[PDB]
């Protein structure tokens, strides 16, 4: 009694963030596991190919999901779902380079794509047409390496389904869409084929359902897709806040402070970067309150009511101040708060994975600066495949430690003595 499927790790799909298991592919699939009364057991796959590959031995997983497009036709060999995802092929280019018009324009370019992808096969046969065109695809690649291949200019452009650009676009100033490339098509499940429709069935009752119950089009507004995380805000909009906001709930951090042993305005640094001082802040990710806790973290630190100043400041502050309790001992101050900001943010199974990284790479496991120059790698499928809890958007990690540092440091000069 237990769900086997079969995906990949990355960001539209599949991975694990600080409160565990996430993802549109993963929550489908619990969504769906749970309509069947039975345990979901997640297997990824290494590429695309390897994935087809595991689905189509005796034995291996029930289905495959991983936003995957049919293209099809009738290999009955692997069979096709309805689909639960409309999307758009886009070429992609670097701002401030020559934005291509046409497909004629992709010849000249570095272009690089998945190996084993519909999108490789959609570039494959645009090369009979212009025998000119050149590309490369490659297994060790995750969308997100495709997209920050250009933004950062390594590559001229790329191919992808418009939701991976929904999704990562903000992550990537740099990248911007040239145009359409192909009618518009739906996305769907992978099951091997096929004599028992016995699970396919199903499948297709739970999508055709989950369609009409509002669940797509909610997880679709979940996930696809926003900017959590990012924003150092004016020095002058932080003087603002600091007269209009600050003083109803200085005194709250104070005492936290004070209460647990630790300086107050980093505390009150934190649920800046968080909900800029804002107790009814929240987020579709499902966090809220200043603090920006989750509602189980939120129980597991005595806040009965997530949305009240006090609770969600004496909560948060308690949850900080255990992360970084239970950092390694051989991490001091006072890189130790700031692997503890690292780990408030990114889940400190991740940040472990960093510093194992670190080690290996002849860094200090010890040394935030160190640490640090790790965490962007776990973003990049050649370096999070070998980690253990695998891909982590790390580079945002920085960016929030960074942010919420900087808080601190005004705040210091301002507090003064
Ligand atoms: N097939 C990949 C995209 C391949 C590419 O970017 O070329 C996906 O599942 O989104």
């Amino acid at each position: 009694g237990v769900l086997r499927v079969i995906t990949r790790n990355s960001p539209a799909t599949y991975f694990q963030d600080r409160n565990g298991e996430t993802g549109f592919e993963y929550e489908l699939a619990k969504r769906f596991a749970e309509r069947l009364g039975v345990e979901l057991k997640i297997e990824t796959a290494d590429n695309l190919d390897d994935l087809y590959a595991q689905l189509s031995r005796e034995g291996g997983p029930a289905l495959a999901a991983a936003g995957l497009t049919p293209g099809r036709e009738d290999d009955a060999s692997v069979r096709y779902s309805h689909t639960y995802l409309d999307v758009t092929p886009q070429i992609i280019y670097r701002n401030g380079q020559q934005r291509p018009t046409r497909p004629e324009d992709l010849v000249g370019k570095r272009i690089m794509v998945l190996k084993g992808s519909s999108h490789a096969e959609q570039l494959a046969e645009l090369k009979k047409q212009y025998p000119e065109l050149k590309y490369e695809e490659s297994d060790a690649v995750e969308v997100v390496d495709l997209l920050r291949m250009v933004d950062v200019g390594d590559i001229d452009l790329t191919l992808v389904d418009s939701n991976e650009l929904a999704m990562n676009q903000v992550y990537f100033p740099n990248v911007r869409v040239a145009f359409d490339f192909g009618e518009a098509r739906g996305l769907a499940w992978a099951l091997p084929g096929g004599d028992d429709d016995s699970l396919m069935n199903e499948v297709n009752a739970f999508l055709d359902q989950a369609k009409k119950e509002g669940l797509l089009q909610r997880l679709k507004d979940r996930y696809y897709g926003h900017v959590d995380v990012l924003g150092y805000v004016g020095a002058y909009t932080f003087a603002q806040h600091l007269q209009q906001r600050l003083p109803r709930y200085e005194s709250h951090f104070k005492q936290s402070g004070k209460q647990k042993d630790t300086d107050w305005r980093l505390l009150a640094a934190i649920g800046y970067q968080e909900s800029l001082w804002q107790p009814g802040a929240t987020s579709k990710t499902g966090v809220r309150g200043l603090m920006m806790l989750t509602n189980r973290t939120a129980q597991a630190m005595g806040v009965s009511n997530r949305l009240d100043p006090k609770q969600s400041i004496q909560g948060g502050s308690k949850y900080f101040v255990q992360i970084r309790s239970e950092l390694p001992e051989s991490i001091k101050e006072p890189d130790r708060s700031w692997f503890a900001l690292a780990a408030y943010n990114i889940g400190g199974a991740h940040l472990e994975d960093a510093r194992k990284m670190a080690e290996k790479e002849g860094l200090n496991p010890n040394k935030w600066l160190d640490v640090k120059k790790m965490l962007p790698r776990l973003a990049q499928k050649q370096w999070y495949a070998k980690t253990r809890y695998g891909y982590a958007r790390g580079g945002e990690t920085v960016h929030f430690v960074q942010n919420v540092r900087r808080y601190y440091d005004i705040l210091t000069w301002v507090t003064q003595p």
